[PDB]
């Protein structure tokens, strides 16, 4: 028996990110060695960071890291993993038997399907779909996992047996970035009609991106607001 | 549906030669002067053994790759490459699926355990038959979701990781060597890696094409233990 | 016996860069295998490249390379080597006796000096500045080069003798990028009031950038034109 | 003007421990359950050695270390060739340069290299130190004197600096993860015992040594493995 889930989760597992890190790093360029010591307050912090954001001076946002634990279907992990300045370590289906958790969209998700990303007329759907999707998914997931279990039972290599598993199978990974890589990622992986360049990601990676953005907002409140302020363009 | 076991790589564009390496390396010792066969062979052997990899980066190779998604995930972990890949969010995907061929060992059960490696050919028929039921049902349902007006990006959730995809993949020679050290199983190498056979097929095809472009670099690569400089 | 020059030179030595490669790379997404054997006409090329440029879809612009031979002052080479997606190989002063060639800015250049980059009110300059710079530079360079040779004559290692040499000493290097990295470089290393983000690079690095742009314009005229139509923002 | 021979590195921030390695590696083999349970020094060391010996590099990337570095420009150029790092450096286009310049100390000059990579080109002596100090003093004094005359003439900071030598001190922040740091140590330390002998100049190697010490304090199991296996980055 399989488990169907529709939750996509991100947990902040570790970090070293602050708005002060950014101020210090940027100060060294005009201040020299005073940089590491100086008297910088609430209003000077806002001012400097907004300025770096508006000028796209991005390197001072690199002196940090945030590490997330992500649990998501493989098709969404494929989206996250396209971001080449991040580091990733993922559960391996060559090394382990895969758990029978599979992703299905929730009812309320399906009313926001993008038939051809970037085109307005292709957004829509309604919730007779959800039952049809649940019904199709259940049949395909069951068979795949049963054939999966069957080959493992004959002693077929796990890396071969998994060929039958759907891209909706859940995976778990660690994902580490600095703030600049995170802002570049948010620019592409959130849909924000406010933004200078509006992106059209699938909703499931956007779910990942929003949770990450919430955790990041707490660590770097001033950077986060400035990022939104300047049109969600990565410095 | 179609079942297939080809995994193909074609070189589609390049600007890559051994001489491009020699010139790049020679600005250092010679300056402007830098812009035979034995000084080329010599210089390249030295850069390889000293691990001066920067001269090997002044070049590009582009490949067109046809492989199932699980192997494409392997390829796309190499972050210094450039990729563009067929999208199931935009396209209705083709009913082509990978199954291993007859000569594939079917029993590495934990890679790096050359105690967990083996196989037979009654395993073959089992794999094919069993994958076939999985793929058939997945595709039928993928079609029924499309036919009900479900968006492509959602319909595809039911497709296995053995679905064929296709992409352009571009690297310089230094990134390729790094890729080859990880993505071929070569007990003769200084550091032995244990890649899945399917990505290794990709890798062998790329190495073969690259040997035609840069045969002296390819020889030095192997001579010094298949360690990327 | 020193030589003063004020020419910063870029030569394209090799490339494999075209607009058509960009189209193929984008078409694989929507057309699959067929993209590799498709024929593309002028208007479909233009429409597609302008679409990617304005949408900031940048990956299709990476399947190429350009290799430049660059001769420039150290201080300008440092600007150029800040760009981490490039490949560089540079003449070594640890290995080679350095040539007596040093950069001075020419008279036209000095009219457009940047006192506080980004601040337009420290932009400017006089006509007699050229003579004061030349008289000042020539004295300092002569002494550095003379001490350099003295150190070399006393058997001091080249790696140590060169500490007396100025940031205006000429170096030579190969610099290799793809068009996307070149574009991000041009958005930062050229000053353009038309641009969506006006940058304030030292004129010396900008001279490097303009010549790269000219050579690249010839290889990928469609992309070039599109990059400029949409405000010099790197996809 | 002030002549110095110190090259300093200070750790100003980090999030790095051997623990972030074990967790990142454990996800692959034990899934979700690798964030959340049984941890053991022996098994932690055996896993880190195994990743190191096998060059499984990626689990060593979930961390960061930020160094504040003060070093002459010619050394900064060596450090900044490592493109996986992030840097922010004092700008001479924005700032009047301080007249601090590097001269090698007396012991260092006894080493000097070549031609780097040839054993028989290493040498020096202690009236050579006084040559170096005297030539340097003459060059730097004139450079700084011209620098000032140009600034006094209202010539722009960015142009005036053309006269200053590559021995001018600069200050920067440098952030990397432990995988990038290992690669940098492999190339920027000279260790006849390593699987690959590298021949960096002494000054960047003085930067490297201090970074290694600071890192080893944070990740001693990783550092012991790095060294045990020939100082090859995973
Ligand atoms: C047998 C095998 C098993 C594997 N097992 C797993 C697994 O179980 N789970 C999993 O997630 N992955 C696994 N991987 C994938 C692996 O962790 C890498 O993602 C992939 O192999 C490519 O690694 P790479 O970074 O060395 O090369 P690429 O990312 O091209 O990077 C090339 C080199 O670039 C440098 N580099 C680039 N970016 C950085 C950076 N940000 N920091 C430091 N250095 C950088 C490094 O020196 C690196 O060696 C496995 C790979 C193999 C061959
Ligand atoms: C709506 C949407 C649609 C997409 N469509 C497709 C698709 O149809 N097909 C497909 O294959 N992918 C697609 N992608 C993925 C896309 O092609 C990117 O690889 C992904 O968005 C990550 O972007 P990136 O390459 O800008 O950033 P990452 O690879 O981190 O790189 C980040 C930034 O680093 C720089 N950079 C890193 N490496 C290089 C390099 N080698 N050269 C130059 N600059 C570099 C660039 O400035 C880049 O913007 C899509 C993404 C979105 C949000
Ligand atoms: C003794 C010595 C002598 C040297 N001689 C010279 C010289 O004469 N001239 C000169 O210019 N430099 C010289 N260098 C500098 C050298 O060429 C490198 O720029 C510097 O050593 C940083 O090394 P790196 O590129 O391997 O690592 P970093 O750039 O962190 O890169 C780490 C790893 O990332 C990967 N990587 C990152 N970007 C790319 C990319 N675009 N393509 C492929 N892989 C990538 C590679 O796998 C690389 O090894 C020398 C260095 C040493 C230690
Ligand atoms: C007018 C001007 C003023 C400047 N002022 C200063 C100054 O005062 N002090 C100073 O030190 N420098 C200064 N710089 C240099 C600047 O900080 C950058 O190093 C330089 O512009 C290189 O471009 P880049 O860092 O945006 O991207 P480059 O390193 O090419 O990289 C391209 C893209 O790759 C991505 N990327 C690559 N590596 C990482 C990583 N490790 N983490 C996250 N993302 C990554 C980013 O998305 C980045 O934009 C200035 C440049 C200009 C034009
Ligand atoms: O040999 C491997 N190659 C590889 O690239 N991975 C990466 C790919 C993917 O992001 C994740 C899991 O892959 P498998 O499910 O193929 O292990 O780790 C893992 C192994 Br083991
Ligand atoms: O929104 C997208 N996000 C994405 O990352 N890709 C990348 C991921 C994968 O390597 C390939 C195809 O993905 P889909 O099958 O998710 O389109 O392109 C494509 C699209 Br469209
Ligand atoms: O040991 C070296 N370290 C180094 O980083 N380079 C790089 C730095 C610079 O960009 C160029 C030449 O510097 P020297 O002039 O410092 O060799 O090559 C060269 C040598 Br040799
Ligand atoms: O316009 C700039 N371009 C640049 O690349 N830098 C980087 C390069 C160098 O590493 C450091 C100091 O450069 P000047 O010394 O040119 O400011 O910051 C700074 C400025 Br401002």
């Amino acid at each position: 028996r399989i488990e169907l889930r529709s939750d996509i989760t991100v947990e902040l597992v570790d970090s070293s990110a602050s708005d002060l890190a950014v101020v210090k790093a940027a100060r060294v360029s005009t201040a020299g060695e005073d940089a590491n010591d100086e008297l910088y307050d609430g209003g000077s912090t806002r001012g400097l960071i907004r300025y770096l954001m508006r000028s796209r001076h991005g390197s001072p946002f690199e002196h940090n890291s945030m590490t997330f634990l992500v649990r998501a279907p493989i098709f969404t992990v494929r989206h996250l993993m396209r971001h080449r300045t991040w580091s990733f370590n993922e559960e391996s289906a060559r090394y382990r038997e895969v758990g029978a958790a599979f992703y299905v969209p929730d009812a309320t998700r399906l009313l926001r399907q993008e038939g051809k990303p970037g085109d307005y007329r292709y957004v829509g759907g309604s919730t007779d779909d959800h039952q049809q999707v649940v019904r199709s998914a259940t049949r395909a997931y069951e068979v795949a996992f049963e054939e999966y279990q069957r080959l493992l039972d004959s002693g077929i290599a796990r890396e071969i047996a998994r060929l039958v598993l759907p891209v909706s199978t859940y995976s778990v990974l660690y994902a580490t970035c600095n703030a600049r890589a995170l802002m570049h990622f948010l620019s592409l992986r959130t849909h924000r009609p406010d933004a200078a360049y509006v992106s059209h990601p699938q909703r499931e990676i956007e779910m990942v991106a929003e949770q990450m953005e919430t955790a990041w907002a707490k660590l770097m409140p001033v950077t986060h607001e400035a990022f939104t302020a300047f049109g969600r363009v990565s410095p």
